[PDB]
């Protein structure tokens, strides 16, 4: 099953600065800025499409693995498109999450145009709970790393 939402949001960060932050640089912010996730390595591949990489995340005890492979990259047009899935035992129906995600200039800041697709196993719809989850934990890391921007 192939379920699709798309998004537009503004920053004040113009999209150069953004785009080095969230994409660049977010291998390094991530694991700094959000508590619950401790590391971000590479598993395979030199930083261009094809990289996959693995982020480890803890909480309240318990220790999850997500994989991230870079789809499509370009820091001209501020392109950044990349999968998620792993994550055994976590969020049972999906097989992968799919981001395609691009920035451009409005108003001295960014305008953020992401679009999502959630494969799920089989046919199956996608639970309410679990598109706000994989809604908030992206959404929430993005806009923590755009907040230390902001801050410096
Ligand atoms: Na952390």
């Amino acid at each position: 099953g192939v379920h699709t939402f798309e998004e537009e949001s503004t920053s004040p960060v113009p999209p150069a600065k953004l785009f080095k932050a969230t994409v660049v640089d977010g291998d390094e912010l991530t694991p700094k800025l959000i508590p619950a996730i401790q590391s971000i390595e590479i598993v395979e591949g030199n930083g261009g499409p094809g990289t996959v990489k693995k982020v480890t995340a803890v909480e309240d005890g318990k220790t999850s693995y997500v994989l991230h492979k870079i789809d499509a990259i370009d820091e001209a047009t501020y392109t950044y498109d990349y999968t998620i899935s792993g994550g055994t035992g976590f969020q049972e129906i999906l097989e992968k999450v799919s981001f395609k995600t691009k920035l451009e200039a409005a108003d001295g800041g960014s305008k953020i145009k992401v679009s999502v697709t959630f494969h799920t196993k089989g046919d199956a719809p996608l639970p309410d709970e679990v598109h706000q989850d994989v809604k908030q934990k992206s959404q929430g890391i993005f806009k923590a790393i755009e907040g230390y921007v902001l801050s410096n």
